[PDB]
């Protein structure tokens, strides 16, 4: 018999040491912290006093208690009973994937590692796909990097458990044009298929080591271009099979886009073969 107000996810703020702010203010009020009890470094997202976004914060916290996967950043606890609200998650030492890609050593982050990243992400999405959840904000900036190129998807502020086949965002809502599928931009309609489209754009960010999508193109012209069947070109050095998958993710009709299960299977096979090849190449100097 547990105590009356026992809540398995709650923890006292005093258990956490708050340190420096992370993400240079780009990700809101998030700080690096330490869960003293375990001398564990953790990430802590908080909410400013006053704020008119408390509901959004609680929802984000709620969703994280519902998902668990090796490639989804893990919620460790929350402080949502009174005033300063906290969301505590495992710490990913290398930060967000976009900056990781923009500052990496390409000798280390090579062809094999890029496929490994996409394989890990598709794995997480296959999990969400089968749970019938939508992420709604897939982008390299929303993925994190740990030791040994470990990659996990994060930022579930818009993640939704779907009841139907689609989700209609409220009128007036604004979205990241470059990662947003046409049906979403035009009718605010989202589905696992719109996440697939987004995944295609994320593959492109990986392939280009973090370049911003649709180079030089004006945001106001993106939709018109897509409608005429324009799509970003194959990045220099990007394997043909990967670009094909990319193009499949950008099929105009959501029903024509592949499933994450299919995407994951494709990358798993490409990663394996590419990995083997890399190890055999190293073998050329040591047997
Ligand atoms: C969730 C999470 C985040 C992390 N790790 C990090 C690490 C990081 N770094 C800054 C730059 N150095 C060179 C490397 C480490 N910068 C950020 S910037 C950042 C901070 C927080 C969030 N997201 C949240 O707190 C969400 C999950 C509720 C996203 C990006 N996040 N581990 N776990």
């Amino acid at each position: 018999g547990m105590s009356p107000n026992y809540d398995k996810w709650e923890m006292e703020r005093t258990d956490i040491t708050m340190k420096h702010k992370l993400g240079g203010g780009q990700y809101g009020e998030v700080y690096e912290g330490v869960w003293k009890k375990y001398s564990l470094t953790v990430a802590v997202k908080t909410l400013k006093e006053d704020t008119m976004e408390v509901e959004e914060f609680l929802k984000e916290a709620a969703v994280m208690k519902e998902i668990k996967h090796p490639n989804l950043v893990q919620l460790l606890g929350v402080c949502t009973r009174e005033p300063p609200f906290y969301i505590i998650t495992e710490f990913m030492t290398y930060g967000n994937l976009l900056d990781y890609l923009r500052e990496c050593n390409r000798q280390e982050v090579n062809a094999v590692v890029l496929l490994y990243m996409a394989t890990q992400i598709s794995s997480a999405m296959e999990y969400l796909e089968k749970k019938n959840f939508i992420h709604r904000d897939l982008a390299a900036r929303n993925c994190l990097v740990g030791e040994n190129h470990l990659v996990k998807v994060a930022d579930f502020g818009l993640s939704r458990l779907m009841t139907g086949d689609t989700y209609t965002a409220p009128a007036g809502a604004k979205f990241p044009i470059k990662w947003t599928a046409p049906e979403s931009l035009a009718y605010n309609k989202f589905s696992i298929k719109s996440d697939v489209w987004a995944f295609g754009v994320l593959l492109w960010e990986i392939a280009t080591y973090g370049m911003s999508p649709y180079p030089g193109i004006d945001l106001s012209q993106v939709y018109e271009l897509l409608e005429k069947d324009y799509r970003m070109e194959r990045p220099e050095g990007c394997p043909e099979k990967v670009y094909e998958l990319m193009r499949a993710c950008w099929q105009w009709n959501p029903s024509d886009r592949p499933s994450f299960a299919e995407i994951h299977q494709a990358f798993e096979t490409m990663f394996q073969e590419s990995s083997i090849s890399d190890e055999v190449e190293k073998e050329l100097g040591k047997q």
